[PDB]
DNA sequence: ATGTTCATAG
DNA sequence: CTATGAACATT
DNA sequence: ATGTTCATAG
DNA sequence: CTATGAACATT
């Protein structure tokens, strides 16, 4: 790595944590939800991308799965996520501020140097 | 595309324009120069990357080359760049502010939503 | 899309 | 030993 | 690294 | 028709 700007991967990973920290949801939902909180700014991620973030937070030993099967019209086997390791959860939820803080400087530096 | 953050490619492209707008230099120089203006922030790009940016601004019909051969110890056939199309130069030097302005919002949005 | 290694040139 | 590229390889 | 298409499951 | 994945493909 050269340490440019934050990867989309890590960016989403962080939204999951935050959203899990409260809403406690499943993939396809998050996607739709994020697609609304960024619609205006024109950032539209995709399920596959959203999914990969979740799966990653698995091997990182954090968010663990938790499958649910209910009865009725929306008869899905929807998959929710909760915290596995909360220690790592806030360990990561900070080494990500650092990157967002570092990545801001650039967009500023650029926006200033060039303009 | 999904319109996440600005690619490194376009980021550099912009520095070239700006730097050409005044300094008028050659590849390996820019690299070393950029490596100093970002050292502190910890962003260290590479020649290959810097090079690709230049070459790209070629087919975009803008920066045109201009090879020079002098005599003495540093006997290089160093390759400088100047403006081909200045109309496109400021056309692009704005659709890049738009991306830097758009890409800032995110790092803010993130840094705010999550924190 | 971008980083790491190899080619040629002086 | 510097400069400019391209091929190769990875993410 | 990330986007676009295909597989399976209800 | 939605949900979750993985394979495939591109940048």
């Amino acid at each position: 790595s050269t340490g440019f700007l934050v990867k989309q991967r890590a960016f989403l990973k962080l939204y999951m944590i935050t959203m899990t920290e409260q809403e406690r949801l499943y993939g396809l939902k998050l996607l739709e939800v994020l697609r609304s909180e960024f619609k205006e700014i024109g950032f539209k991620p995709n399920h596959t991308e959203v999914y990969r973030s979740l799966h990653e937070l698995l091997d990182d030993g954090i968010l663990k799965q938790i499958k649910v099967k209910k009865e009725g019209a929306k008869l899905q086997e929807v998959v929710l996520y909760q915290f596995k390791d909360y220690e790592a959860a806030k360990l990561y939820k900070k080494q990500l501020k650092v990157e967002l803080d570092r990545s801001k400087k650039l967009i500023e530096k650029a926006l200033s140097d060039n303009f």
